[PDB]
């Protein structure tokens, strides 16, 4: 497959999907035994290893719907991937979404035209796989990790002048990132299972940033929750 | 409030929302102790009673987004309703959604312009309250009732010539009804909790109808699951 | 037919269509000789009777485009109805539309996506049948009843935050209701004849309500005009 | 005013609006006493004269919504024109619209974005002035001229590849031209009175053309009907 | 062809396209040897003549996308025209576009739905033929004529209330006219070559008009540049 | 700035923008004297060096509109970049676009909603800076390199099922890539200069791939043309 330089079998049934290919290294290195690096195409590194005896691959996706859509397609069609779990951050758009919370996206809103191109007059609401969602929820509660479950907002432009996230915040949307709608939709189309799990990098509407220590912490939590989300 | 002829306090914190005002009778009569009929405006009957000592109201909504939007607004603004649970049927659009399954909608797709009018360029994906969703899920599993959790499709036209539910079925959508997007959105806007729970009246794509006995059964299950969905 | 529990022949060639199923009773009872009640499905009552020897049916439609679309379809396809006349109220959006005026809608604007789904890039302007329109006009003038003839606005949401009826008022639109675009379109598609006749329940833009006595009066006028609108 | 080279008062309260500036000559010359030519800007001739003692101006508009919109604006704002009556032809899109019929447009559908730019999510249905419409109707019947009253279709492209007039024909639309939506909308916005009256140049869907003699005849009828449409 | 009353061969491979049929006279008369007038249909005059021994036709188009689209279609399909060069004016929307500048449009923005009807979800950006563009550029520089090369804005309404040319000015768009998107698109579809060359009639955003003498001058320049744009 | 880990001054006035951060290395290494690596954030490497004494930076952008939009914003706002030149490949959609041709995009079509979000009813046609465009054109012809100048298509989805590039090919569009509309628009908004220069990786519509040797060749040409495009 054009964008992933892996051979058949090198990629696990389950893949974690950080936006950052260097967080794809750090994860694979700091959490998995017997790492391999299957892809180095474009510097978007993929790694396969084991956690508790089991195969888990970790692939970087890049930023924005088009980028992740490329990898999520090839991972599914070309390497028959069964479980896809994005693990990244997001800006929070509500006061009551706290900097230590870990977000599991049930659904995602978007201003990307990726869906409107496919459907036309229908607002297509993507959907996380409820099994993968439940398992992550349980896995978080069992260990006592704080967790918020609601919707998110997949943006096309990081620096939006015509920013309606003020209106979306009023409707309950928890925060904004730039991939989930893609993951959830492509997974659903091909009959696979997806889930986004997201930490809070900052509050967008109060400007307030989170300290690097808090990020390290909840970043670690996310990955733990991730790693138990299967079965 | 214009459409509901109730006095302050007559309506419970929790309201069930069947489309059919005569199923609003049957429910209230066959399941609740000490029924009252607060509303008879338009023949869209509302009833308040108790189940296991606790107050539970039951209000008919009518068919289509505009109708339910009227009642869900007044119920929230005028009578401070905290929990809104739709209980109705839907046509299934997949072979693997079985006639005995009970559907809990995480999210809803729509061709209603209700959201596009409010947002413009954003596909707004509505969202069930995860607490009410979990509780219903648990309540179903505890008693062994079969349950599917995924997305649905809120249509504007019952008899759609330009029917894209063929394309939606391919993306995983479980079935089609005509209210949920409204409920979920209005609930979320005003900071309340909503959930749709739906039985399967028939398969739309195989034409195949379900026998009246199967309907009676899963209708009963739905209402039981409903009644435990709180706390 | 699924939503109407009538047998072949029980429904007249001509049907009046009040939104309110209890106004469907009141009309049939207070104006027709030898009433029957053919439908009690959902409590959306239909009645057939005679006025001046002639058959006239009266069917409740419910609120919003989706609801009336259901009944108007089945009435046409399943019971070959030739003449469909909605008789309901509307909120006025202009100072010069007076509380005693009776409105005959030539056409209707809408924010419902029902048409855009069918057409795409075309603004489809629905159209009253000019014969039924003329006859009602004549019938009003012959008896001296005040009558305004222009366009209306079929809304999807009764409580619209993004309310552009301020802009529509400037373009001449007389008032807002929630059914006509549906009636006019479905009638036209299947080669039948439709017309909306509407009283003014209140002014939306001046808040000002109309007294119950004025409503009783113009309600009665509407129904008289209706009853002469044929031939 | 930029596009009309007339002085205050030279233009009548009532103006006829043929698309063709040379049909603007022929009309003024063959039907009016004491003709003047107020405008020669762009060769889009305007003429003022009398018919039965009364002032009637005749202005060419050009082809398409943008063109007529220019003239209809200046005629209204700059010369306070009260009555605007388009008189042109159209291609018929139904078998039952006959070549001798004379069409009075109640309303117009369009694929022009002129309205969507102003409104956004609302399908704005333009509307003929019912007084001018009635008078023309009466004036036709009094003299026995055959007349069809329904909707039309204002196109942007004369040679449309993506032609949906096949779908519009099924919904009752009588024929296609390229101005009416503009006239009706601008008239309504500024509180003036408009009406389109149209002959049938040909059938578009059967290819069949009309003979030049039939055109001369119904062209003459149109203008007679026009000339009585006032008071 | 319906709108052009010319016989085969009377129209040149190259045609200039002024909006104004009387500027179509003035050009043909003041610049070409051995003029003919092939078309007088609608008073939209076409002329064929020679400049430096070579055939050059000059056809008036009228105002707005629909009008020019009619002529540009027939000129191409019916008379196999190879080179189409619009020569008209525009209102400038930037301070740095000077009244003496001559504008060559690389591309055009539009609120016309002509493209969205053909494409749907795709913003189609029209495109000038780079050969005709270069030649005009060279021809201007060789003689020292000041020239700006960028984008323009094809409007549907001359008098736009919802005028976003304030936002377009910020994105670099040089000025507004009402034809180019049509020319460029139809030329490209049928594999022909087009270019718009435009003088500045006024600044729209500073209200400031240009004196008639400046217009005469740059009008003349435009036509000279035009006449060298071939080969 | 969040995504670029460079200090003030480390980035040149002119930046080349390959999609591939490893082609950003190869370029900087194989063509520039005294390379520095200012950014290693996300592995999207930026390099500053000299070519013929002059500073030229080279920054990787990633795939898709959202990705390049991030870098093009920060490069402009945070490091005052004056000249931005994308250098990447594209799939060709016409037979007459040859595998050795080098494409200079005048404009770009798109199905990205990035523009429709900002404008609404306006198709915004982006625009290359004509100076940078001319210079590249000259630089190609002076050395005899084959060059095609026309429009392109910025897609959101690499694997488009609803692929209208069949219709776009008919309108003259030369090929499809996933960045240009972003570059051209953001450059224009902030008053900077942009240009895309693209090689042909393959023909999409004939499936036919290009041999690796041909890619090496035209890749080299592109970069040479790039390097002369200034002044
Ligand atoms: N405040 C924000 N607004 C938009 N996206 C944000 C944030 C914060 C984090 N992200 C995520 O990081 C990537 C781009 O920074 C994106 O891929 C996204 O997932
Ligand atoms: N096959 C179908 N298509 C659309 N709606 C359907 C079904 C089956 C059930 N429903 C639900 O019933 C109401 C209208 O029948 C609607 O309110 C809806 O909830
Ligand atoms: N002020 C208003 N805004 C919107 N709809 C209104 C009114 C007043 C009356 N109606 C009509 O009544 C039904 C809902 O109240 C609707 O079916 C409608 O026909
Ligand atoms: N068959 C057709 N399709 C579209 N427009 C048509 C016809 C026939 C007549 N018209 C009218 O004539 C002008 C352009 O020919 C237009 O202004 C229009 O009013
Ligand atoms: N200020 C403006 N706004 C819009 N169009 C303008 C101008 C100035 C000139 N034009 C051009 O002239 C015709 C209509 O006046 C149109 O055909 C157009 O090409
Ligand atoms: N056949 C194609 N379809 C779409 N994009 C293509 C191609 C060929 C090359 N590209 C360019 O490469 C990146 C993704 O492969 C994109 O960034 C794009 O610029």
């Amino acid at each position: 497959s054009v964008h992933i330089g892996a051979e058949k079998g090198q990629i696990a049934d389950t893949v974690l999907l950080p936006g950052d290919p260097l967080r794809a290294k750090f994860i694979a290195e700091t959490y998995l035994e017997n790492v391999e690096c299957y892809n180095e195409v474009r510097g978007m590194y993929g790694f396969t290893g084991t956690y508790k005896g089991k195969k888990i691959s970790v692939q970087g996706t890049g930023m924005g719907v088009p980028s992740i859509s490329i990898y999520v397609n090839e991972l599914i069609q070309s390497y028959d991937v069964q479980n896809l779990i994005r693990v990244g951050s997001c800006g929070a758009i509500r006061k009551d979404v706290k900097v230590r919370d870990v977000i599991l996206a049930m659904t995602s809103s978007t201003d990307s035209q990726m869906n409107r191109v496919a459907f036309g007059s229908v607002d297509f609401a993507p959907c996380a796989d409820f099994e993968l969602l439940k398992n992550a929820y349980d896995a978080a509660k069992d260990k006592g990790v704080p967790v918020t479950v609601g919707s998110v907002f997949t943006a096309d432009q990081f620096y939006n002048d015509d920013s309606q996230i003020e209106k979306l915040a009023k409707y309950g949307v928890l925060g904004v990132e730039m991939e989930t709608t893609a993951l959830y939709t492509l997974a659903a189309k091909h009959g696979r299972k997806a889930l986004s799990i997201l930490t809070v990098s900052d509050h967008v509407l109060t400007g307030e940033e989170t300290t690097a220590e808090e990020r390290q912490t909840t970043f670690h939590d996310m990955i733990d929750v991730a790693l138990h989300s299967v079965s």
